[PDB]
Formats: structure tokens, C-alpha cells, sequence
């Protein structure tokens, strides 16, 4: 129970001593690593423990354990808690929670920046007609004319869970999928079920690729609502290459935004269900999962076939030539629209910088390796050659199925 | 219990209910996993029962589980081990044991090839000079001109832990590394210390760029040896590029034959400390790892130079596109030469069908994710949207600590 982390390419040891305050299970026993693994109410008693826990570590944080200050806290809400079943997050308490699940999430690479996020409390909020109002006040906020700023959106936390706020999309902003006669996918395979449920609850979908989807919303364990997001708060960008001048002729474009809303964010024991929060794009996943993805929109052989390689043999290696010349494109495409992104040697040179920082000053860094290291050009980033714990600290996010599935209408 | 994996690319689900064999630790825990932590004699009392396994495991693989054979061969050994503290094994199971640890390594992609592999026993080996000979003859066979073949050589297994034969090397054919006094160095920097180590014992080294290491080489417990593969055997490969003329220039080749000799093969209880195995390249290795790799022969600013890439700025993506020319230059120099090589499309592809059949055959396949992912393109290979089952079945390789570590020198 004091851990050795080493990185082979420097040497540089550092030793884990914040797994020893992990708590929840990882999907690994000693007999079966779960490593790769996508996926390996509360009632009053479960409660109280999980809101002394942050509560300790929320009057840690800014030095007042053990003070007058955190005891009567802790006592006010013992009392809430026994007498209404649940509690209310003071604001300071909600900010510091958010910006610690974010610091704690181990499938985070940006986590640099994890101290700067801008909070918005949407605890008020009573309405799908208030979440959309809430989401492009978000949308808005994040995207800063394409100077990008993090934020979360949080709307009211669980009760009795019949009553969740959800936002039913995956992120607020996507593009829409729909199956041809022909048997093939127009747009993004990925969203082919979420748009025909947004057709069959009414949306008049334009028939097309790049179709920005519509936000479902769920207000209070309502049937969700269909909104618009205003075009104009939807900052996209045409894909263009320094270089390829046919390659603007793919019609290529992608969202400046991306903004992950499917997520459960805990606090202190508290469940936050609608918790949709944003940061800026690492090219890598636009230009290598969106774009090359065999399930995605899946453009290696077109772009093969218009730089004119040998598409005869796989090791003529014509897949990882048009890979890199895509990805050039994403970065150079984002940068000349000045809109904000990161590449992915910039980006994990960053994370290793502040795993460094959270070993020093806070003993440790959840880090899971399979998720951190980019899908292309692995060992040449710093992180392949980092050897990372991989633990569960809360506050943290969590992912929750599709509300579909579940929700009853 | 049955634990299913998924892939996110088709949606295939398999079911897993070989981890229920699984013995040794993985380092993971409930709280903790150590997915990506590189590295996560025996009593008459423990050795039986993993006797007994190996043998139950051997004897149902033929179809004579019970046999009176199956019987017979339980109670020879038996007496063996009350008698000797140890016991041997029989060729059969032998081969069948050396076979079934490539089978259960779950960090190799190239396991599709898991039968077809050659075992030299060379359990009657006693001296040093008499290792260099069957290394020799293995080197001769595995390369067989370019054309090649994977092997296994099983020296002597350990006894009390004093008499080990062992390989010093970490493959049988790799470059020296001279580290220079002003802090560069030439030829590979992962082999400094062991370069050091051969000097000290009598080498003399060339000190170039690509001197093939002498083997060093400890049997029953002695002083290693020096020995010098005789260069004739070292097949060699220069690399050049099909459409960049200068990269001849760079001065670049490498061996033919990966051959891992550090490693020690675990069957039935018994512990093989020198088992020197080899197989073929994935280009890969080679052009990502050992060529662009930092620590190593780091190329990369280089080739990116000779591109005249843009390099003020990573966002050029200057290092990817460096690298994807120089792998496709080592495959391209391997195939005009006519020496075995795989591309990573290749090996992940023919690792997804070997997966998938071992799933139907076995009830699974441990596969260690951190690992099998190529370390280029990681993606736009089957092998990344696949989840695996990491876990430890025996017979199995293990690695082990450098012996200069460890060795009680007798001058
Ligand atoms: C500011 C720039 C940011 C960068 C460059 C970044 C980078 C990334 C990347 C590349 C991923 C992998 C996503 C994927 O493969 O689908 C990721 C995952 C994730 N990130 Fe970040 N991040 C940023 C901001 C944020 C913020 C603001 C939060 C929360 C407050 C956050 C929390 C998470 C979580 C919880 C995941 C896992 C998502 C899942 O399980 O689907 N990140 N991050
Ligand atoms: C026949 C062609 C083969 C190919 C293409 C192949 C491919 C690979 C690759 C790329 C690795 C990772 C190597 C590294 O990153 O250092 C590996 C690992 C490994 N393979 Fe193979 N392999 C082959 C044959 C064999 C054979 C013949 C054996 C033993 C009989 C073997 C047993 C292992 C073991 C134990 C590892 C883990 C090595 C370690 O921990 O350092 N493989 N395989
Ligand atoms: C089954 C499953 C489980 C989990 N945990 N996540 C997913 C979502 C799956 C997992 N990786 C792909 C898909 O995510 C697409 C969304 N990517 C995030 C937008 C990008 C991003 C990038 C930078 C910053 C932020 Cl806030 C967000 C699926
Ligand atoms: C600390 C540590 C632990 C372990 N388990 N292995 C290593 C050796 C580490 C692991 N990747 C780098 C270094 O291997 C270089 C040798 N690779 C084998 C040549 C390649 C190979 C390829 C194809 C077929 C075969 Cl039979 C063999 C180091
Ligand atoms: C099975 C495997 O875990 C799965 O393909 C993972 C691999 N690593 C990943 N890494 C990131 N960042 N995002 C992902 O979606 C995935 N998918
Ligand atoms: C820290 C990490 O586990 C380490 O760099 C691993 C990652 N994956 C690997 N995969 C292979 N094939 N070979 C390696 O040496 C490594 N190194
Ligand atoms: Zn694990």
C-alpha cells in the first residue's frame, strides 16, 4: 500500500500514496485485469458517510479541518440529512466538487486545467425550457467567439429518482445519423438511434450529413423536450489541409465545441444527473476516431484514393499516411479559424507535467493508460512510456446508460 | 461465472470462461489496477500440485485423461519429487509446455502462430561453449536465409537456484551502445550497461553504430562466457526507402531475427531460466520503438530534417509523418530482401481471428491491452476497439531480473 509509478523513457520515479484514500471498486480482482474494459436511490445511512468524507476533504482543502466552522457544518447537515432524507451543497462546496471530479477523473489527458472551470449552478432550474435556456447561456459561455473556456452546467440532484434531470443527448452538440435504402449511413452511424428518436418525438430532420442535432431534454422525470440549439451559437469548422487543395472537397467540417452531457456527476454522496460540461477538442479525436473510425464517418479509403497511394497492400502503410495528412488537416483547419485545440504531443506533454505537479503536492493522480495515450502515434507521446495507477476518487463522474433504455413514458 | 468482452467497432460479444483457471496474481486489486505497471527453489510442498496440473492439463490436451498412462506418469513423478525434490519431463510434455506458454502470453500479438513452433531440447547441455553451439544452431534455423521459422532452445532447469544456466543477453542478436564522455552516445542506448559488462569480461568492441553483441552465457551456476556469433549466421537487413533516395543515407539496418533470451519459461512447476525464444518482427518494433523511441536510436529529428517538415511546431504533426515514412521504409527493405516481417495491419487483423477462435476452442484468450495496441496508429487497428481479459495461466514465461543483479561471482 505505497506504490511505485515509473517512466521508462526518463527514469523518473514517483511513489502513490493517494490510491490509499480510493474507495470504489475498479472492475480488477487478482486473478482478472479489467484494464480495457469500457464498462467493468441512497438511502439515509449510505448518506452521512459520503457527506463527512467531503465535507472533511472540502474543510481540508481551504485549512479549517477540525475548526468550529467545519464541525457546525458537518452537524447542519447530519440534522438535513436525518430530517429530509437528503442535503443542499453550499456553493462554495458545489464549485469545489465539480472542479475535484474533473481533477479526479483518470480517463482525463486535459486535467491541467482542472482548477479552471467555471461553474454554473442551474440547481434552480424547473424546466426543460430553463435547461435549454441554462445550455445555450453554456454553449454561449464555453465557446468565447472560438477562445474556448471550460464549464460545467449543473442542474438539481437526484431525490427519489423517479424525478431525474437528464439531458438525453451524449454531448450537446452532434451531428445526425439516418440508414438509406442503400443500405449505407448518411451522416454519423453513431447517433442513428438517438435521431429517430428525436424524428418520432418530432424533429424535421433535413435530410443531410453534418445535421446538428436537437437537445432532448428531461425536466424533472418528464417525457424529455425537443429544442433547437440556435445555429448561430454552434460554431463549426470546414476542413481544409495546408497542402491538399482537393482536400476542402470532401465537405469535411466539425463542432468547435465539444461538450460532454451524459455523464453523473457525485458530490458528497449527492447525484447530480444533468451535469453537461466542456472543454476543447484534442485533434486526435476528431481527425482519428470521428473521421477513420471503421463504424464512424470512416474517410481513410477516400482520402487513400485522393492522394493516389498503393491501396494494394496493407503494408504499404496507406492507412497511416492518409491518418496523418487528416489530422494535419483537423489542427490546421481549427487553428487558422482561430478556434481553439490541442495536438496531441502538446497535450500529453502538459499531462505528464501535471502528473508530476499532483505527485508532489497531492501524493498521486488516478490515471488510466489505455484511455490517456492517443489513438495514433502512441509511443511517440510522453504518456506511452508512463506507467499510471488507475483508482477511483469522488467526487467523480460517472458514465449512466442511455435514458432511453430506462425511462418510462 | 462468465464474464463477457465487447467490441465497439462491430459490436461482437465473447464469453470468457478460461479465467477460471487463472493461478498466479496480476498486481491489480478491488481498489487498484496496474494494467500498465511494466512489471506487476521451490518446496517438494508446492511443486506436486503444480505438477499434477501441468500433467491433468497435458494428458486431457491428448484425450487420455484418467489413463492408466495418465496414472502411471501421476505416480513416476510423485515418487521423483518425494525422492529427488524435483522431477523431469518427458519430451512430449516438454514441447506441449514451451507450445502452451506462447499460447497463454497474453502480451503477444503473434500467438495465431501458437503450434507452429520449434523446441530444441537442450536439457543435456553442462558448459557454456556447449549453449554458444545449440544458440548457433538455433540462430541457423530460425533464420533459415530469410525465410523464418520460430524456436524455442530449453536449456537445464534450476535446482537449488545456484546452479542456473542462463543468457545474460536480452535477445541473442543486438547492437552494442557506447556511451561517449561527453554524454551522446553511439549505437543503441538501451544496451550500454550490457555493452559495458561484455568489454569488462575480454570484448573487444568495434565501437560503431551496429556491432552485433557477443553472447554471454552462464551455465550451471558459473561465470558467464563470451562467445561471437559467428557473423555468417547474424542475418542482416539495410534500410532504404521505395520513393526517398537519401534515406540509404541515414546508415540504417537491423537484425532479421528477434530472439528473446531473458526470460524464464515456467511448465508444470519447473523452472527453465534459459529458454531462448524467436519468432518474426513486427515493423513496428523496429520503426517505431527501436528507431524513434528517445532513449534509443531516436531518428526521428533526423528524417524530418531530410523531409524539410515543418518543425517549429509539433502541431505539423511533423514527428507522425517522419514516422510513418520510416516504417514504411523498414517493411519495404525487409520484403525486397525476402526476410519475414508483418506490418501491424497484418498481425492485428490475423490477432482479432486468433482471439476469436481461441474464445470458441478454449473459452478465452488473456490478452494484455497495453501491450497488443501497436504503438503507431493505434486505432485504425482492430486490436484497440477489442476488450481483453488480462489474466496468468501456466505454462508461462516470465520475465526475470538482469543477472549481473544477482550473480554470486566465483572468479
Ligand atoms: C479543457 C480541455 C480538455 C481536454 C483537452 C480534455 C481531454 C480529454 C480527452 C481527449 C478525453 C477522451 C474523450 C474520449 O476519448 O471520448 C477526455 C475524457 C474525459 N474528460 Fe476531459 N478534457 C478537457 C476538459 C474536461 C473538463 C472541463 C471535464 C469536466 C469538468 C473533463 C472530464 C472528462 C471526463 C469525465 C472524461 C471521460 C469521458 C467518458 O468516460 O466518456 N474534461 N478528456
Ligand atoms: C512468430 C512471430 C511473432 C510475432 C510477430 C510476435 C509479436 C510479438 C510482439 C510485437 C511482442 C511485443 C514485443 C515487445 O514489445 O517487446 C511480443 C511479445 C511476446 N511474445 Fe511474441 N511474437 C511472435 C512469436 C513469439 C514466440 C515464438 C514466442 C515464444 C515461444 C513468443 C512469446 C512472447 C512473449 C513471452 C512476449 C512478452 C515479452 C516480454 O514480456 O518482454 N512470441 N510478441
Ligand atoms: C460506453 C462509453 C463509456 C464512457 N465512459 N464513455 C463513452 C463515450 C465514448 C468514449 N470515447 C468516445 C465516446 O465519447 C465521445 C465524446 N468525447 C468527448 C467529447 C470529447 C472531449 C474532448 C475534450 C474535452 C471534452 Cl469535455 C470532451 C462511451
Ligand atoms: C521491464 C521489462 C519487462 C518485460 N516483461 N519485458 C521487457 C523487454 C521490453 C518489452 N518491450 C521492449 C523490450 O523488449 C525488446 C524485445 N522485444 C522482442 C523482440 C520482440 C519480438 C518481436 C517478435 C517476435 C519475438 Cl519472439 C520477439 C522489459
Ligand atoms: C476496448 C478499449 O478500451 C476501447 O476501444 C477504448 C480504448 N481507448 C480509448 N481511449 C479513448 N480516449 N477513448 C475511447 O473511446 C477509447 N476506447
Ligand atoms: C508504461 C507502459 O506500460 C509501457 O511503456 C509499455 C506500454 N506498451 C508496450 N507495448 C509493447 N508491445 N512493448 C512495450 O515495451 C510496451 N511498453
Ligand atoms: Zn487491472
Amino acid at each position: 500500500r505505497f506504490l511505485k509509478v515509473k517512466n521508462w523513457e526518463t527514469d523518473v520515479v514517483l511513489t502513490d500514496t493517494l490510491h490509499l484514500k480510493s474507495t470504489l471498486e475498479t472492475g480488477c480482482t487478482e486473478h482478472i485485469c479489467m484494464g480495457s474494459i469500457m464498462l467493468p436511490v441512497r438511502t439515509k445511512d449510505q448518506l452521512f458517510p459520503l457527506a463527512k468524507e467531503f465535507l472533511d476533504q472540502y474543510y481540508s482543502s481551504i485549512k479549517r479541518f477540525g475548526s468550529k466552522a467545519h464541525m457546525d457544518r458537518l452537524e447542519e447537515v447530519n440534522k438535513e440529512i436525518e430530517s429530509t432524507s437528503t442535503y443542499q451543497l453550499k456553493d462554495t462546496e458545489l464549485i469545489y466538487g465539480a472542479k475535484h471530479a474533473w481533477r479526479n477523473a483518470s480517463r482525463c489527458v486535459g486535467r491541467i486545467q482542472w482548477s479552471k472551470l467555471q461553474v454554473f449552478d442551474a440547481r434552480d432550474c424547473t424546466t426543460a425550457h430553463g435547461m435549454f435556456n441554462y445550455i445555450c447561456n453554456h454553449v454561449k459561455y464555453a465557446t468565447n467567439k472560438g477562445n474556448l473556456r471550460s464549464a460545467i452546467t449543473i442542474f438539481p440532484q437526484r431525490t427519489d429518482g423517479k424525478h431525474d434531470f437528464r439531458v438525453w443527448n451524449s454531448q450537446l452538440i452532434r451531428y445526425a445519423g439516418y440508414k438509406q435504402p442503400d443500405g449505407s449511413t448518411l451522416g454519423d452511424p453513431a447517433n442513428v438511434q438517438f435521431t429517430e428518436i428525436c424524428i418520432q418525438q418530432g424533429w424535421k430532420a433535413p435530410r443531410g450529413r453534418f445535421d446538428v442535432l436537437p437537445l432532448l431534454l428531461q425536466a424533472n422525470g418528464n417525457d424529455p423536450e425537443l429544442f433547437q440549439i440556435p445555429p448561430e451559437l454552434v460554431l463549426e469548422v470546414p476542413i481544409r489541409h495546408p497542402k491538399f487543395d482537393w482536400f476542402k472537397d470532401l465537405g469535411l467540417k466539425w463542432y468547435g465545441l465539444p461538450a460532454v452531457s451524459n455523464m453523473l456527476l457525485e458530490i458528497g454522496g449527492l447525484e447530480f444527473s444533468a451535469c453537461p460540461f466542456s472543454g476543447w477538442y484534442m485533434g486526435t479525436e476528431i481527425g482519428v476516431r470521428d473521421y477513420c473510425d471503421n463504424s464512424r464517418y470512416n474517410i481513410l479509403e477516400e482520402v487513400a484514393k485522393k492522394m493516389d497511394l498503393d491501396m494494394r497492400k496493407t503494408s504499404s502503410l496507406w492507412k497511416d499516411q492518409a491518418l496523418v495528412e487528416i489530422n494535419i488537416a483537423v489542427l490546421y483547419s481549427f487553428q487558422s479559424d482561430k478556434v481553439t485545440i490541442v495536438d496531441h504531443h502538446s497535450a500529453t506533454e502538459s499531462f505528464i507535467k501535471h502528473m508530476e505537479n499532483e505527485y508532489r503536492c497531492r501524493g498521486g493522480c488516478p490515471a488510466d493508460w489505455v484511455w490517456i495515450v492517443p489513438p495514433m502515434s502512441g509511443s511517440i507521446t510522453p504518456v506511452f512510456h508512463q506507467e499510471m495507477l488507475n483508482y477511483r476518487l469522488t467526487p467523480s463522474f460517472e458514465y449512466q446508460p442511455d435514458p432511453w433504455n430506462t425511462h418510462v413514458w
